[PDB]
């Protein structure tokens, strides 16, 4: 007989058990539901169904009548709203984790290996009659000609929110942290063990490496002098694996916590900013403890950066991404009377959903210059050239891409989405409609609502046959955006969900941790509460050039 | 200049921090306390320790009045009690973790590296003037003469709690799966990566160790068949690391979970027992689900055996060390409507706590024999001599040694009290009274107060100088115990709250995995919701010996 967990039963979350020969059963329990399939809704879920307005409208509700905001935000209203974004969006993201590429079950391996990345939906199982379940054409779509005709940027498409390069080289900056696929062990494996905000794309996914980065001397990393400015220490200096060109002298090379950050400048250049606040936080810290040694002023002074790097992401990064009128907070004690789990586990959906190679240009403007991809790539000279000043306020005014839409990626790096879709049937990804059932959504029931357009969706619909078919991370690049928005209602109800568990499920922010102390003395704790980007450049920085995640207008 | 925070200034867990050159700054954060050593109660708590009964008022209610009693266990004030039980009591232990041999504060590397047992109090700083900070003399009692004079058996005292071996024996057995300190690495280090009841003292604590073990058919581990019963295999057959006595050749050893465990028949013997367990566990998953590979079902068996070790060491094991007339209950549901995070680190305390030596009586009684320690330990045969049966009935009807008290510890075994003390002074731990103090409990003025007899009271005051100088392990096991006990409240108070966020702190008592798919179906469910030692021994062998934590009367 047939694999029947292949049609996708279980409804809301029910878990899809396969029983004898031919049978299965849905597991509802806690789901809300009842029944065979969980289709019959509690007391308390109809009440709150009938009662629940679509996602669209809560996002018009948060993008429209500035008036009422000004008054929300200046109000109590601001954390009740805060904390329930909080709950709602992180209580979709299973704690403790629950699936891996190895196992679409629960099992002791999938809680304590943490070389895994997670899934929130168990993989298409392998002997099911189409590769996306039961839907679709027994062969899927060619990933380059789906890049091709559906991701290839004709003509650029800006950004409509005002979104910076700025923003686009601290998201991949601040994602390589817990995003490192392994190159050894294959797809669905991380070599990011810290599963979030450990700043180990700064310090190092191992202590061999930290350890070799470290001066030992008043808890500072080693840096170099060059034109009277403060940079990364050199391979000679620090002796550790940095991927480069081979060629390369090592002179000429910069040691930083994660491997890939020299091959841009831009990625470079944050490595440098907060290598540069690393040693100062550390100056204001030996100060205050004169008596604490090497080690204390290391990791102390690491957690104040932790802190620092929740604070800007919370308030600045999600704040300029989502639109939103509502002043987002960062305030870890709004869950101090809910539960929640401080813990998290880096899901491999979150890694296909966060690929915004859309973000980025044709080419990089730097003042008066105008820098292809032949001469921004590898290029070692640039950032100590040009400075930090100089760079920063270049790629705040430089706009960004529209992320969604579709046919927005530069053709450079076209060949990083196509990658993403192999990687996506190797992972064995459920369809996109699945997802969208998972994350409190109603399913397309046409690839024309899909788009919201009438020609590349009678396209796809050529292509992939049914609908229930479509893959998960085309669907989310090919979904139409909201009035005047970077990406569509999915990157956004599908994404927050991540992303906010992943920031608020940090250590730092439970009750344990939350503690003056921990930072060292109030003055620890100030420069969490009180960090902004503006202030991480300039309190680092000569002079003070122009900062943001939005271009200047 | 002298530092401060060795007069271990800040009160109820207040976070002592060393500001200039010789100023302390004490954090009363949450603590329920204000002022300048967290002294200056809240409106709250000053009313909450107020109405708070002693710890021995507490102790008498639950172990008198059985008429009370027969009433709660039959009505919903078991679930009432029991959850006050568990929430309060967890709640004493610091999630997520705090410290270690490393940092005596809040750190990253605290919280991510799991080769370090976590610590409730910290160290007593290098700098202090006394080892054991202020109080006391420059010179501490000798290890060796301490253990001599108040630890080593005379004669043999019993448990008037009846206690057996088969409690000692589950329990040293129990303990071995999260009790791995890494004798290369250090004291203060652990083998055991889990950090609770994962079973890796029958799977093994790393990922190739287990794959040695497992048969990788129907989920099964390797066996071997002895007399026609089943049994562990030979490293022969699964080539694992055992630490044998020298010259013992790898054909005539064992092959488990734990190293240690073929140095002892009784360790042998549950070794044997869970086994059995397994493989039982196997074949009823196996028939309810033919289609199931064999990754599925070994990782659903190891979770039902995890279930139901929690299910037997609650409602049984506990039972009979607490010997309370309150009827406990393994519910994880009693927990989720309350703030609980999931997660265990196993506490350097914990590990000095656990060292029940006392247990081990004159010579092994197995029915008509007597074996002496010389043939007992390292014994190769005598499990497949007798088979499960027999040595279960063995050990199931000779009293354990009574734990508290003091003068009860075997000479053979006396060595490890040694180095468990000298341990102590290598991991700094903080004074018995310290410690007190953290677990609620009101420090002793006096050691006559302590032992409350007169004469090892005299001698401890001689050696140590003063109470406040008393060292942790010495201090749990020479403490009076309560009236017909097997020890004083001191293990209770201090074990207790480490023992249950251990157990419940296992990811299989969250919401998200106590489901009845995460044990393939509600047959795997019911056997956890009705694990029994009993059942453990008795439904794997032919016939059914008297099995119990107690002996018969
Ligand atoms: C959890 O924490 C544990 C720490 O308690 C971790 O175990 C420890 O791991 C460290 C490093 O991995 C081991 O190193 C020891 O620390 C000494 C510090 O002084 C160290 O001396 C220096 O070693 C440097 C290398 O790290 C060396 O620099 C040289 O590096 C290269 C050669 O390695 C070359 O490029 C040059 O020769 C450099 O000069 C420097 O010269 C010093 O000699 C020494 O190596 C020590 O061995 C610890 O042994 C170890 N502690 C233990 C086992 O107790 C553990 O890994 C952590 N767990 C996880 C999962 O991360
Ligand atoms: C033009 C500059 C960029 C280059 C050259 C680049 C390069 C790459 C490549 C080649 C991969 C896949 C590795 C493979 O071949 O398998 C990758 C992964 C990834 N990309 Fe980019 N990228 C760029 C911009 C960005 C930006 C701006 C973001 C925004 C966050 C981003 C997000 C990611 C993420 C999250 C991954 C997964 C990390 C991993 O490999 O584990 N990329 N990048
Ligand atoms: C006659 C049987 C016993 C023998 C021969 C014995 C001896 C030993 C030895 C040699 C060690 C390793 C070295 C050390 O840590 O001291 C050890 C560890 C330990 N034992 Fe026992 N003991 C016995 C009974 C018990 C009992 C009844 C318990 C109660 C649970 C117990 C609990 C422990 C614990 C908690 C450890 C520490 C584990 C570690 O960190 O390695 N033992 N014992
Ligand atoms: C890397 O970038 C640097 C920018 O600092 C490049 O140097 C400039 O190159 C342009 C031509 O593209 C010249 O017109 C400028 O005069 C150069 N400026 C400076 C300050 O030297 C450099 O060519 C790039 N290197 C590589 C290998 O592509
Ligand atoms: C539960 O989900 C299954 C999905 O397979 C539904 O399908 C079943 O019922 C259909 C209509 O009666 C049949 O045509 C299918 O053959 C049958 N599928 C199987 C595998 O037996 C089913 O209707 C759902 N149940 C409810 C109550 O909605
Ligand atoms: C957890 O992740 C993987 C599980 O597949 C482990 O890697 C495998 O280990 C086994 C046994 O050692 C090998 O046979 C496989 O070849 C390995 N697969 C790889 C490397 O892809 C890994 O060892 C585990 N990690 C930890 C820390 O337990
Ligand atoms: C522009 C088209 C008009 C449709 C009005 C949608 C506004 C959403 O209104 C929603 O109505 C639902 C009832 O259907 C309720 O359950 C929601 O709580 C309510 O806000
Ligand atoms: C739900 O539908 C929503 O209706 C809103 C009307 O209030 C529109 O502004 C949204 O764009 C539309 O999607
Ligand atoms: C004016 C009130 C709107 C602000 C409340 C925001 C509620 C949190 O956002 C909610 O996230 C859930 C989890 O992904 C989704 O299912 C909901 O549709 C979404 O609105
Ligand atoms: C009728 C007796 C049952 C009362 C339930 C109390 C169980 C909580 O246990 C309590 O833990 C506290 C914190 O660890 C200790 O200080 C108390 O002495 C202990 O009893
Ligand atoms: C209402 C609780 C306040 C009394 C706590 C006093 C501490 C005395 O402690 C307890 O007193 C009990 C009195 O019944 C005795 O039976 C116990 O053995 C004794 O330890
Ligand atoms: C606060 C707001 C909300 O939860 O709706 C929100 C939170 C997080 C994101 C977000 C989505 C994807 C990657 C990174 C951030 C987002 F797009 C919107
Ligand atoms: C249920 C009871 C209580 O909390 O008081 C209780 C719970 C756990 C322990 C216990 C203490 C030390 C090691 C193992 C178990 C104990 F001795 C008593």
């Amino acid at each position: 007989p047939v694999n029947p967990c292949c049609y996708y039963p279980c409804q809301h979350q029910g878990i899809c058990v396969r029983f004898g020969l031919d049978r299965y059963q849905c597991d509802c329990t806690r789901t809300g539901y009842s029944g065979p399939n969980c289709t019959i809704p509690e007391i308390w879920t109809w009440l709150r169904t009938t009662l629940r307005p679509s996602p669209s409208f809560i996002h018009f509700l948060l993008t429209h009548g500035r008036w009422l905001w000004d008054f929300v935000n200046a109000t109590f209203i601001r954390d009740t709203l805060m904390r329930l974004v909080l709950t709602v969006r992180s209580n979709l993201i299973p704690s403790p984790p629950t699936y891996n590429i190895a196992h679409d079950y629960i099992s002791w391996e999938s809680f304590s290996n943490v070389s895994y990345y997670t899934r929130i939906l168990p993989s298409v199982p392998r002997d099911c009659p189409t590769p996306m379940g039961t839907k679709g054409k027994k062969q899927l779509p060619d990933a380059e000609f789906l890049s091709r005709r559906f991701l290839l940027r004709r003509k650029f498409i800006p950004d409509p929110q005002g979104t910076n390069l700025m923003f686009a080289f601290f998201a991949q900056h601040f994602t390589h942290q817990f995003f490192k696929t392994s190159g050894k062990m294959g797809p669905g494996f991380t070599k990011a063990l810290g599963h979030g905000v450990d700043l180990g794309h700064i310090y190092g996914d191992n202590l061999e490496r930290q350890y070799q980065l470290r001066l030992f001397k008043d808890g500072k990393l080693k840096y170099q002098m060059l034109n009277g400015e403060v940079y990364p220490p050199s391979v000679e200096e620090a002796p550790v694996l940095m991927h480069y060109p081979r060629g390369i002298p090592p002179q000429s090379q910069m040691a930083v916590g994660q491997e890939v950050f020299g091959l841009l400048p831009g990625l470079m250049l944050y490595a440098t900013i907060w290598l540069r606040e690393h040693n100062r936080v550390c100056d204001l810290l030996k100060a205050e403890h004169p008596t604490w040694g090497d080690e204390q002023l290391f990791q102390t002074a690491r957690l104040i950066l932790i802190g620092e790097t929740i604070k800007i992401v919370i308030e600045e990064y999600v704040q300029q991404l989502s639109g939103y009128f509502l002043q987002l907070k960062f305030d870890p004690e709004l869950l101090f009377g809910a539960q929640f789990q401080y813990r998290n586990r880096i899901a491999m959906e979150f890694n296909q959903l966060y690929h915004w190679h859309p973000l980025m240009p044709d080419s990089f403007r730097v003042g008066p210059q105008d820098y292809s991809y032949e001469q921004f790539l590898f290029n070692t000279s640039m950032l100590v050239d040009y400075g930090v000043e100089a760079l920063v306020d270049a790629f705040s005014r430089q706009p960004a891409g529209r992320i969604g839409g579709g046919r927005n990626i530069d053709h450079h790096i076209l060949h990083v989405a196509v990658d993403v879709i192999k990687e996506s049937r190797v992972l064995r990804l459920q369809p996109f409609n699945e997802y969208r059932k998972r994350f409190g959504m109603k399913p397309y029931t046409s690839f024309q609502e899909l788009t919201g357009e009438k020609e590349m969706a009678a396209e796809l619909e050529e292509l992939y046959g049914d609908i229930d078919a479509l893959e998960f991370y085309p669907g989310l690049l090919l979904e139409k955006c909201h009035p005047n928005s970077i990406f569509g209602e999915s990157m956004i109800e599908m994404g927050a969900p991540f992303s906010l568990k992943g920031l608020l499920g940090n250590p730092i922010c439970s009750p344990e941790y939350w503690k003056a102390s921990t930072f060292g003395g109030e003055v620890g704790f100030n420069l969490v509460k009180t960090a902004t980007l503006k202030k991480l450049v300039c309190l680092n920085t000569k002079t003070c050039p122009y900062v943001s995640f939005h271009v200047p207008d």
